[PDB]
């Protein structure tokens, strides 16, 4: 997986991007945070990730709360 940041989570919309080193910055989604509880993620944050892109574009998935 790949080991990024969140740069941005909107917590209310539920969703926003992650800065990963050499990509741009991948567009997150709620629905694709790992874990049990209230989804979310805040500005500074370490998450492992994937990029799985389909026809609508890259964007993340399997977000787990790194550290």
């Amino acid at each position: 997986m790949l080991e990024g940041k969140v740069k941005w989570f909107n917590s209310e919309k539920g969703f926003g991007f992650i800065e990963v080193e050499g990509q741009d910055d991948v567009f997150v989604h709620f629905s694709a945070i790992q874990g049990e509880g209230f989804k979310t993620l805040e500005e500074g944050q370490a998450v492992s990730f994937e990029i799985v892109e389909g026809n609508r574009g890259p964007q993340a998935a399997n977000v787990t709360k790194e550290a």
